[PDB]
């Protein structure tokens, strides 16, 4: 009956929190039917103050500069950490509840943090999933095009990085490694085409 | 004979070791006489020789804690920090881009863990309300109560003291500001409307 109205604030107030705003938002959050909202939100004492910041600096909004600046501070106040808004950074089983969620909703936040599946132990991880759950086509196009396209660059970073050496020569033993096992695919995989061509 | 299997268990060493710092538990295991079997037979392949020899003896060399806390603090400070050698690909670099939704869906089956100092995703703010509208409508009152007293209104005031400090224009500051008194005006709410059911 009320829940979906409180959705609703929960929602803008996501929004708000989720990413810059851009001119299809600033458009979307300053129209009549936006404009009405605000108000009522601001008849209540404990928002009025809050509501009217808001409102006022949505409303002021009339060029491109003034939606860089505030966008200049959305990006310095959260993707930098400063105020990172995760919570651990000021503070269970809803965490998981959340992780569901996230999966699910397809809803990402602006983030200057690096996708996890970039992860070197995510990349190799899965290949091991690839290699008896996909065809040796699947398993060659992945080690050419996001593993052997980056290791030697990282590589060369490790080995500066790196004093004692161990990570150094982990890293080279997995691009020796990739690239043999590029060997063993390739004709494999070349087979496949010679085959499914004549 | 089938090989893919061995393939995937090579592929998921070297995963583990950039995936976790070594633990003692971990050292065991990568030590055992049947690892040391393995490793042997690995370093006989000539392209892999040197690595895999700087990789066992290493790990031979480790006989007490300070050796132990010596690599976990190479593997801290050098994956961990951001600034010397993160292993991120999109760090160092066409069908590249598309192949990563299938691993989303693998890592989200996997619940494979890579230790990390990035906070969780779940963490962020504008998760938890859009978690929060989401059980509005499809959650009973005491799931909702539960999961702001829990997860919101027991961090948000302290976030919204750092914020109006970084906050010179302060727009966001009121964003902070306004849900706060969002949340407490809805727990005022709730609170009432759940005890009731014990009635």
């Amino acid at each position: 009956d009320i829940n979906p109205a409180r959705a609703l604030v929960y929602q803008l107030l996501s929004s708000l929190f989720a990413r810059e705003v851009d001119e299809q938002r600033l458009k979307e959050l300053t129209s009549e039917a936006a404009q009405q909202f605000w108000e009522q939100l601001s008849l209540e004492a404990n928002f009025t103050q809050s509501v009217d910041k808001i409102r006022s600096t949505l409303n002021g909004i009339k060029d491109d500069e003034a939606l860089l600046e505030l966008a200049a501070d959305y990006c310095g106040l959260f993707l930098v950490g400063s105020a990172s808004p995760y919570a651990s950074l000021y503070l269970g089983e809803q965490h998981q509840q959340m992780s569901e969620f996230l999966h699910q909703s397809k809803l990402q936040v602006q983030s200057h943090f690096p996708e996890p599946a970039d992860h070197l132990a995510v990349m190799l991880a899965y290949m091991a999933h690839l290699c008896c759950h996909s065809e040796n086509s699947v398993q060659l196009s992945f080690l050419q095009t996001c593993v052997n396209s980056w290791l030697a660059k990282f590589i060369n970073h490790l080995t500066q990085c790196n004093k004692n050496g161990f990570y150094s020569a982990v890293a080279t033993l997995t691009l020796a490694w990739v690239k043999q096992d590029i060997a063993q695919l390739e004709p494999a995989v070349a087979i496949i085409s010679l085959e499914h061509h004549h």
